[PDB]
DNA sequence: TTTTTTTTTTTTTTTTTTTTTTTTTTTTTTTTTTTT
């Protein structure tokens, strides 16, 4: 969408949902350390420089997940 | 009978033998439990 010049404003609900194709096909809590994460750093690396081109926005959602081991 | 005298011209190719080198990471995820 962003790099057809058409659409202006583009929205992800919840960036955590978008789970990974490996991890569907996969089982249950098989693994996939991070896997989550190298796909989101992927993807804006490949959609910033398209993005300023055409002048969109892609404002994504969040959730908040508490981490362990942070006292301070 | 006596009695020798002088060279002239090039034609043709034939066959390949041998490898030499790596190069770079990439990414977090999720809390549990009141005690007197």
């Amino acid at each position: 969408l962003v790099r057809s010049n058409a659409v202006d404003v583009i929205i992800v609900d919840s960036v955590a949902a978008l789970v990974p194709k490996a991890e569907i096909e996969g089982e249950m809590g098989d693994a996939h350390v991070g896997l989550q994460a190298r796909l989101m750093s992927q993807a804006l690396r490949k959609i910033t420089g398209n993005i300023k081109n055409a002048n969109c926005l892609v404002i994504f959602i969040n959730q908040i997940r508490m981490k362990i081991g942070v006292m301070f």
